[PDB]
């Protein structure tokens, strides 16, 4: 039988290693979309949940003039890409794609999409389901730096779900990193960059660079290839 | 009027950036479960889908004897911990916990069990729906040593959803860290721990503790306080 | 020329700018280290404490003389008059060879960074106290990787590469800082993560800051008081 | 007696256990830096290159006189005999008084780190080169935060401590390299991380590797060859 409380090195009590404070705030989750993912927690931003795109705008200045139908919206290419009014800088992102069943396409030019972190890291968006490519450009990459840990593609008609956790760089005064932006990705529910170093800007030609920017919006780019446009559901911020 | 491919710094090409191989390996994710979160992906360990335990030990060696029913499997405490009969290194996982309707108990007493890194280090489970508790030790902790960024519990009768991105440490000859054991935890798809560094292993007395491991089960906790028991569903593993 | 995958020639990975800054190094101390380069803050070279102050407000009174400058334990902590970020600093400093006492009680002084974390200093040659508390360590957080101290009498020279954390809205770490400390040539910490304060009572404390002065300590123990040169200090 | 939260005494955060292992540090060199600890392996001290090889198999035949050793660009490459996973490692460099060249093709020579990771030697002495390539980088990589030469003649200081890499079973890097270079007291390189291999022509370059010996660069043009002296380097 138990006599006394137990104490550990140099008498020290359990509860000299019990704090009250500071108390993490109350957050109420979303829930689960079908065929999807999380929908947005009590304290996250909703960048679109089906109604319209009043969150975002023309890269070009002016409403974002994507089309918005049956609680999804789909990419405009003669529009050009759409960004968020709001920058951010540490945030948690969710955001959910779908192929169209009827695609067309090879390699870069089969649903090309993307997210720009910040307006400057493009986490790669593209059909991959039975489509090779590049593999430092496909689904998931931060295009053109770091190849995805896997291919976990769902097939044209299915939605493809993104979560992303994403750390801002800082930069010194001369213009240089000082420290480099970081990033988590997850598709259907696989880690395909495991908090991944951005180390520039993402480039379709050459070297990735360093250019100072302090916070920044999400940017979803529109690709002029000539493939049937992909669609959005689902997108959520929270800041960290 | 396009009349030549364009060319970056020095004449670089996008050709020049474009890469082959390494060809990430195709998995076939899994699909979204109501009222919880992801289902295993093909490359994926299943530790539980419902069937039974057989992929799990008592820490006592043995079966392990907690409670199969309903697709789920409910804590016994007077059995104890149980255990992955296989050990693990670099890994995600997925594991979803519901407190039951009828639960009772405060702080520390109220539906305590935790998940065991490598059977080192405790990420806390408990129910904090209402229940203040110490909020190094709360829900989503690494216990006792880092505070989660939220709340974000689901009632009793719901089912809390946890995805966990772990990455083993390394060990100097002399038994001290070479380099520390990291994590993300996401509870309902809120970040609670990003990418935080653990610092030894987890105590509910004194500091944490360095002791020197290699590959480690993961093992659940059954915390003998008196407590109406937690359930779990839907937990599986894939190596980094 | 040759060429390499799709094509690609060695001027494509050939860059002119930006052009790192041209800094004239010192030279080597005898019995020491390296003296101030060209673009560092000289902190002391051996001629006064002007770029220091009291902690209590005013002058820097610890005792200028023959190159050195000494403790003087009844005026208190000293700290430089600038503050600081992200650093490397360079700080040399001498135990008296009629140096007594024991544990930390024993030449105990310490270069507190931006004024939060201290790097310990102490006489541990031939001194036994608590590792996570002796010379070099993050004091009370991170013991050192060595013991690399020179006798009573002779110069330790410290060479210490410093970021500093930022901090979030809520007064939590975003991130924590690091420090990389080298004692007569000899690493005691690699790029250790400081975790919050140094305490001599209880856990590491989180409190938020920006930036701030290198503080040295006056640790009000008896033992006959230590000696520095050769400080300064250039931004990262 | 003061107490902390919940009643928490100093003596519960007072540990005595790892003891750190003592060592007796080097000394100053003249002109340059430290000479090696008691724990340290000396590569060269002035007396031969027996802890040495040629890349090609067999004694290393760089020219040994005067305490230093000068390269012998007809016979190649050097490296050490024994292989080193995470260090901390000292060596000095002297351009030649009589040095000639431009460029890329003055005074080049290296620190490949585990056979693979160059840290670039160079005469950067007003002398413009690549900036990404220049003394201090790690070649073609991570640009120096600073140019710290010396001047031919004198004795260029590297201070280099690295951390090597892991790699995933399928030949990916599992964590990078990361490695701190400080020439003549200046931070160079501070904690940079290391992307893969060192690459004249195309980007670096992802290969499986464990311990690899230090590889001393000889790099075929026509310049003065330089001298080294004082190699130091031990296990971390
Ligand atoms: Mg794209
Ligand atoms: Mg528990
Ligand atoms: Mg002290
Ligand atoms: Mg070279």
């Amino acid at each position: 039988k138990e006599f006394k409380m137990p104490t550990g090195y140099a008498g020290i009590t359990h509860e000299m290693s019990e704090f009250y404070e500071p108390v993490p705030p109350v957050v109420t989750p979303g829930t689960d979309l079908k065929g999807g993912g999380f929908t947005a927690p009590s304290d996250a931003i909703v960048l679109f949940d089906g109604k319209d795109l009043s969150a975002w705008e023309s890269v070009k200045g002016g409403a974002a003039e994507w089309d918005v139908h049956d609680g999804v919206f789909t990419v405009n290419k003669k529009k050009g890409d759409i960004q968020t009014k709001q920058k951010f800088n540490d945030f948690q992102m969710h955001i959910e794609w779908q192929v169209p069943t009827n695609i067309t396409g090879e390699s870069q030019s089969r649903g090309n999409s993307g997210i720009f972190l910040q307006g400057m890291y493009e986490v790669q968006v593209l059909d991959c389901y039975n489509n090779p490519t590049y593999v430092n450009g496909q689904t998931g990459s931060i295009y053109k730096q770091s190849i995805p840990l896997a291919n976990a593609m769902r097939k044209p008609g299915e939605w493809n779900v993104y979560d992303i956790i994403y750390t801002a760089p800082t930069f010194k005064e001369d213009g240089s990193y000082r420290t480099h932006p970081t990033v988590t990705v997850i598709q259907n529910g696989v880690v395909l960059q495991n908090h991944t170093t951005i180390l520039g800007t993402t480039e379709w030609i050459g070297f990735p660079q360093v250019k100072k920017h302090g916070a920044g919006p999400i940017i979803l780019q529109s690709h002029g290839d000539p493939s049937e446009p992909i669609s959005f559901r689902n997108i959520w911020i929270r800041e960290l």
